[PDB]
């Protein structure tokens, strides 16, 4: 409350973390699906279903320029690429496997690095 703090945490390298494993996930072998916006124009029922698209390049690009306040609002946007996939995908597709994989991938990058 006013005048009463909790110690602390260095929050000064989280900016470089966070890159750190979006390179990580970038350079997946199931990445494909992830790395640019989906193609609203081509790919029937998406623009409609998915109310907040999200992709790896629109997350860099969104890191590189100081658009997220703290590291869980960078987390939020990684787990919504995830969030959707699983929203538009059956699990029984490639995408949709590559979608549990790059999820599981992410969480123990992120326990690992900050938990």
């Amino acid at each position: 409350s006013m005048s009463v703090k909790k110690p602390k945490r260095d929050d000064s390298k989280d900016l470089a973390l966070c890159s750190m494993i979006l390179t990580e996930m970038e350079t997946h072998e199931d990445a494909w699906p992830f790395l640019l916006p989906v193609n609203l124009k081509l790919v029937p029922g998406y623009k409609k279903v998915i109310k907040k698209p999200m992709d790896f390049s629109t997350i860099r690009e969104k890191l590189s320029s100081g658009q997220y306040p703290n590291l869980e609002t960078f987390a939020l946007d990684v787990r919504l690429v995830f969030d959707n996939c699983e929203t538009f995908n059956e699990d029984d597709s490639d995408i949709g496997r590559a979608g549990h994989n790059m999820r599981k991938y992410f969480e123990k990058k992120w326990t690992d690095t900050f938990k």
